């Protein structure tokens, strides 16, 4: 069916929290993204609360229009956290306090237990996991055991490609890492340094079901408004698959 | 004459920076807002770099249409950065490492040693110097008497007011404050925490020269985009003197 | 000086209750008006939760960027909630649960010791007071004798003169009212009936502190987006004051 | 050909009456869709006039630009207006006096007679009739044989759909259901609830005719305008079946 | 009180009329302009009902939100129309059924006991009269003696002038014959072959009350929209009175 | 070969001789239309001149980027001034100096003659020759015999059609009459009362070459502007061919 | 009355000459600029015919809907044209074959026969002329002499002004130019070089009747498009007066 | 696949030289672009540096977003530039000093070794070498042979077709020297006069991977600014290939 926009709201705090002023509120960025092609909203409460804060999730939570995708850590406050918040769809993420951002899949295959936990877990609260992981058939393997219903492919080193027999390469591993997920019963989505010049190599994989992209939006958010920028990267999306 | 506006793209940076990408680059941000009610760009060279970069800087300084206020701390690093890059304005600020934002007018009174070889120091360079500093006399006299021909009164305290009391206390403080200085023939500035909805009182104060606002601004812009939020503020501004 | 406006978003509500939705979100319309000339947002927690819900009033309070002026009638209940939720203003209106939308204005000069306590309790907790009352100067006397900060004129009879002989008439009743009102040391806002086409004439009023329109501007809203509703009556009673 | 989109306008005159104004006029918000994708607009005359009146059928009537679609319960009070207004189509809907909205499908299949008459006494009139029914064979086998030539199935089942499961077995239902109305030489509607979020999966399915929808729109309208609210749908389910 | 806008939309059906077709419709284009700027809406039902039709004019008298003006000449006909329509306001002007557009000027001072007759009949029924006539003041002085509280100065020579000086001195004229019709207690309006152009200068005179114009709008609209136009027209209006 | 858009702009000038003024001005309309989706502008030179003048024609010849479609009555007047101006392509058509606009169908059949004297004459002059006819096998035979290039079947009566099943077979039979047509080598054009909701039907015909529509987009330029209207049009056209 | 704007649309033409094709037409920028702010266009014939043709003229004079304001060389081929062309106004530059662009003013004190007998040709034509000159009251009283209607101040030294000591002596330079000028009965203009800006000061300046402005205006066109371009230009100008 | 385009920002820089300031910028243009549709940006540096500069050059290199693409002729100058630069696209063309824009294809075939050192040099540099060439077999064997990877045909003939036959003469000329060029493993582009008009027969050539066009593009643009002129180009591209 038609391929999914799951829009991350993460750096409209990014630019609230560096003033600790109230603006720019993550709550209005939602109302607009969902309003605009967003077919979710996707936030990321890290555990230092760097931008997306517990206020914004647990008002989010009653003002979304459509549903919200937590993305998180494997820690005991954030799996308690998100049974208490009850979100549609949880993606989990490896985690380092002081990071940039994220860089390195999930190690699924390395804590095969605790996620077989932290899946069983979720899923009993009516939760929908994914796991954000590399176009790596020992990881994606490790997923399909563990429980997982979904998994996100890590499109980062094919947003960095250096050349374009680079970016060629990686675009490769990822399509077949895609149809490798889906013989094992996976559903898989795909996101993370995804950009209007690169994504619709992307969405024309048709295994894809939900693209989650964040920072290229909020990019050109400040120069066109988020409207517009979510209106068109989804617009570019639909092209792909026609 | 005409009020003036400076507007603060350090944001723009601090969003790019979040993410180690290219985007958003602050020379679209400087031509869009010098089109659309800027009269000035300023930037925040930070010592630890932690939004405006040197390539910012160096780049702008060759394709702003208008006029960079470079602001900066008051140390030998700085100085050499300015006196080579030769901005047109100069505003020297207190700085700490890792100081989430501004919140301390200027020590003039305490190093006004080192704040009159700054002034002198910038002045042979060519450039308009302004002190940053707090609606007070003791650093006004400060700021005269140590040759800076600019001051710009710090209007945290009246953007963080706590109450409508709170609030009118502070405004009267910065307007007289304002007559204050420019009776010792100082032209005087005003900013920071400046809002779409407390910047009429402050452009009302016929003392000011230029008002420099920076994330207000981008806060705006991410939902309605650069363009709208520089005109819009510009055209409250304008309406406050009229 | 400058007049400031005050949208009242009560039918956002009623359009999202005609169904039982979610949508059309209060939520969402408070941030698209203080982005367009509102300087502060109001809500009528009626007896009968017709349209605003306690859920919108437990939302919009952390969501606003201005300030919420919260439109009751005088019972315990509501009293409670004002006293609980700490809107920056309050307005005590006169209601009766099967009511189209208030009738008149509230009886001061015949309930004085109720008002006198509602208003001194309101005020221990920090919230301003307006007295919704008719331009008739007993009233005015009443609440200025009562304690009251501010009294909100009834605009309805101006709105619906069926001559432009009555709609005269009414407009100098308001006109005197107001100048009366200002004498007494109370500040004083209008609203109720105000539209597009007859809110010049009452904003050029010189006293006016605040306007307070709604239904109008919802009513211009689902024609040209509420967007353009606000700026548009902004901009016609900046006009009326030019 | 193409999908079709029939705009209900009742909300525009909901947010009338719930004050007794003029506006928004519904005839406004008519030239409005017609012109930014509907190709037919629906008006449901209530029992209680609630929101669209005999007023608004009468001028309606007499500007639309395309056609009408009139909704009403089967009761000698409306066939009879009906009959009089001539519109080029009506759809009957089972009404209660003081329902939120329309509950659910019309009993055909258990009134037969009823509806039998009423077919062709509107048939008579020159009007083209559609049932409103749930996704249910008897209903629908029953509409056929008492000679409607549509019938519009409800879609209300999916729009409430309380899990992704849920919602899936609902869209199944409704696919069968309009394959099965077809395969009786029925032409197929459907509408209810449809939203910018599930408006996609209903228009693809092939035997669809036309789309009735209301409240929805006209919730997106007051944030942003009628005009786009309307061309964002007509887009959504075009690319639905493309 | 601000100088009002009237805005004619003959010229609409104009082009409807010349197809036979029912678009464009003068009902759309009311709201339209009633909502960018238009105080009033006016239309001269012709005798040989060239663009305006008696439909036109009975279905507007539902639809206007502000108050129709009717231009008419003065016929029984006419008359008979005028009383059972009760347009607030009625414009009467000199008609000859072949002419391309109004001649021009009224001929009161030659025809006392017509006009006299007119307006007391039309008062009568509730109706401001207004008289078209030229910047004459014995045209004036004869509109106060017989009754009118209304007359609009006709400036199409002022618009036709050839030279700069010639369209001074026609100005200068407008000007002068305003400001003795006004002490003669008449409320004084103008329009006819105004423009985007030349309206600044009629706006400016004081004593104008509200300002008539057409054509040169639909003319801007066919290329802008007629939303811009009406909006352009009103702001180059209230600029001038500043 | 995408389906092209041919603009007539004959209603700009209707809406300016109305009047006698300059504007609204043809060749203005031209420039939007050519670069809002026109891939070509028609103007119809009528003997009486009721709208476009020699002026227009002799000014629009030298200001079109892209090309002139000369629709004119098979005179020896017209037939000179097409030879003169040399359009690229020329329409002939039937006409009668009194008639509200083309009656529809030119006799060619009756009249091989005249009509192949003509196609000689202006094909000589390097003038792709249109002969306006109705969906009639005859008339169509005898196009081809006489030696058109080109024929544009009228479409008036499928857009008059009072019932949707007398469109229905005017549709089928333009259809039918257009594949044949082409079987004959004529390149086939369509035009006359196409409208925005009508359009689609006759753009999915596959042997279309170009449609020329005029009044329906001047219709909705009043209202929305001429640029979005012609887009409007064009869009709708090509989806069609989807 | 108000600050006129005069758009000289030159460089509209050396896009179009860059390349010998027939875009962008001139004649297009004409109606946009005249449509938005602009109350005359004007043009400078060059020898060279670098931009501007005699085609442009010869179709603008028949499209303008304003006035034309023809500039050029006082030779006798410029002569002979303006003669015959008869522009509403004349504005005399010098010129050299291949300069960038005009220099400085016209030396009107030293060449007072030749400039003497070229207004009274000029004029005798009809033609109203102005002499393009420095802040000079030699070149200023020398152009009152030669008969000369208007003049208009070279603003080119107050644009290159190098520091803001530099450009605040020319603007006093030029303030008091215009009063001198003014003093003698001339009509004063300005223009060359004026940007959004520099313009405010310049528009400032009473004795200013209209502002000529051509390339920083199609500068901002290429990116905002020209519409927008010339009303930014014509709203900083009234701000300036206002 | 999917269809690239490039634009060429050279007469952004040819209307700013033909003043020598600073606006408009090259940089600005190119941000503009590649958010509204272009892929990569191109800019000519000509040996006269008529337009693009060495400055834009060095700047479009730290700026751009997407990747240069630098069009050059092969002389020592710009070989020795080409390396120092290292754009990620080069595309060699023939170039005489005072022509108006690059007459035809580079001839290769002529010049086997002079093209063979050209791409070697280049290629080692890591650049992608495009022989800008005719539509003629000959060029085209020559290009493989040298080692180019790519080649982009010269649409500049099919562009300049007087007539109908002979537009479409040079299509398939091109698009048989399209399929040629692939067939001997070229990656094949097209450019040189394409506009809005002519760019969908060329864009609907499978074999094309990217097209360069510059000249319509900002010949628009200076009507409709440059987003919506790049966006239209990309939209009308797409259209072709669906
Ligand atoms: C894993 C991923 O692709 C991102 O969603 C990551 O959570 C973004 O974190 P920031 O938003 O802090 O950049
Ligand atoms: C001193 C001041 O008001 C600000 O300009 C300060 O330099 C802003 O720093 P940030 O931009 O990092 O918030
Ligand atoms: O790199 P981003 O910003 O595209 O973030 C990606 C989404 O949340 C996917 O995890
Ligand atoms: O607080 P901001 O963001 O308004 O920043 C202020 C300006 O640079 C003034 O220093
Ligand atoms: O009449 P309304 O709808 O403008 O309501 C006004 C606000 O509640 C202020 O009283
Ligand atoms: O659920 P609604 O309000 O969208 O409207 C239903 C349509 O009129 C169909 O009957
Ligand atoms: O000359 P018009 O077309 O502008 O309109 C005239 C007004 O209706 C005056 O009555
Ligand atoms: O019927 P119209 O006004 O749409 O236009 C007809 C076209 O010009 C066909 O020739
Ligand atoms: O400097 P310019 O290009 O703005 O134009 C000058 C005006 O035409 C005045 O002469
Ligand atoms: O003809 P242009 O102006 O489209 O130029 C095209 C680019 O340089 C590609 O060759």
């Amino acid at each position: 069916a038609e391929l999914l926009l799951g829009v991350n709201i993460d750096h409209i705090a990014t630019l609230r929290n560096a003033r600790g002023t109230a603006y720019p509120d993550p709550v209005q960025a939602a109302f607009i993204a969902e309003q605009a092609g967003a077919d979710g909203i996707t936030v990321h409460l890290r555990e230092d609360r760097r931008h997306i804060t517990d206020r914004d999730v647990r008002i989010l939570r009653q003002t979304l229009d459509t549903r919200m995708n937590l993305e998180m850590a494997v820690t005991e406050e954030m799996l308690a956290i998100a049974v208490e918040t009850k979100p549609h769809f949880c993606c989990l993420v490896p985690e380092k306090r002081q990071e940039v951002t994220t860089e390195g899949g999930l190690d699924v295959a390395g804590q095969r237990d605790k996620m077989r936990d932290a899946c069983k877990r979720l899923a009993d609260a009516g939760i929908q996991v994914s796991l954000f992981i590399d176009a790596d058939e020992e990881q994606i393997k490790a997923a399909a055991e563990v429980g997982a219903p979904f998994i996100e492919i890590h499109t980062g080193c094919y947003a960095d490609a250096k050349t374009d027999a680079e970016q060629a390469q990686e675009l490769a591993r990822i399509a077949k890492a895609a149809t490798f997920a889906a013989s094992l019963g996976l559903k898989v989505n795909a996101g993370h340094g995804l950009t209007y010049h690169n994504v619709k190599a992307i969405a024309a994989i048709p295994e894809m079901h939900e693209l989650n992209i964040g920072h290229a939006i909020i990019g050109r958010a400040v120069m066109t408004g988020l409207k517009d920028a979510v209106a068109e990267m989804k617009r570019l999306m639909l092209e792909a698959r026609g």
